[PDB]
């Protein structure tokens, strides 16, 4: 079974052993640099549709913590953008640091951002999830950057269950929570092709990564900094730096939806 991680034995500079597309071609995160990357007039608004979008839980999975929504029915959708067709939102994640000068998977000209939120949708052509990760448009991330500041009023819900799923394998019931209540002002973006930024690391994703970040407190991270990696009653790990550094864009163009 799976013994990957980001610790100091098992992190991201091990991975490609059990993972060898860990050095593929369309590997997540990586450096946006906004100078380089073209503004592309073909590119359409992000339809972000999260109206009817029904969270039910929230797990600590070792990795990181996952909000879970019911995707049985096309109730929270991405579409437009770089995307043709529809993508369900299945989940909902962040990457964080141990200091707020680091956390985020992509960058922004060399620049770190305190953490990154991801929205995991699903193209619901290929009926579920696991068949979409197997298709190189099966999957599209929206990904968010974190900077410290004031805080998220849209967040706190969130936080506050974290104390009672601190170890790996616990969850707890999260209905009701609304995602919107996660995104910036701004829908500009840019957007590549990639992959999933854990293991297995699958070539199946288009990045839509917003240029505004949003903000959230210093209380609001230091509880993501209080969960743990361990199980129930192991070594304290504090789950701190569960991050993939920046990979080679290879033979990609990052493309903007702004001027
Ligand atoms: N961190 S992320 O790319 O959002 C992500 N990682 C994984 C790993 C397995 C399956 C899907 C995803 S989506
Ligand atoms: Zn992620």
């Amino acid at each position: 079974a799976h013994h990957w991680g980001y610790g100091k034995h098992n992190g991201p500079e091990h991975w490609h052993k059990d993972f060898p597309i860990a050095k593929g071609e369309r590997q997540s995160p990586v450096d946006i640099d906004t100078h380089t990357a073209k503004y592309d007039p073909s590119l359409k608004p992000l339809s972000v549709s999260y109206d009817q979008a029904t969270s039910l839980r929230i797990l600590n999975n070792g990795h990181a913590f996952n909000v879970e929504f019911d995707d049985s029915q096309d109730k929270a959708v991405l579409k437009g953008g770089p995307l043709d067709g529809t993508y369900r939102l299945i989940q909902f994640h962040f990457h964080w640091g141990s200091l707020d000068g680091q956390g985020s998977e992509h960058t922004v000209d060399k620049k770190k951002y305190a953490a990154e939120l991801h929205l995991v949708h699903w193209n619901t052509k290929y009926g579920d999830f696991g068949k979409a990760v197997q298709q190189p448009d099966g999957l599209a991330v929206l990904g968010i950057f974190l900077k410290v500041g004031s805080a998220k009023p849209g967040l706190q819900k969130v936080v506050d269950v974290l104390d009672s799923i601190k170890t790996k394998g616990k969850s707890a019931d999260f209905t009701n929570f609304d995602p919107r209540g996660l995104l910036p002002e701004s829908l500009d973006y840019w957007t590549y092709p990639g992959s999933a930024t854990t293991p297995p690391l699958l070539e199946c994703v288009t990045w839509i990564v917003l240029k505004e970040p949003i903000s959230v407190s210093s209380e609001q991270v230091l509880k993501f900094r209080k969960l743990n990696f361990n199980g129930e009653g192991e070594p304290e790990e504090l789950m701190v730096d569960n991050w993939r550094p920046a990979q080679p864009l290879k033979n990609r163009q990052i493309k903007a939806s702004f001027k």
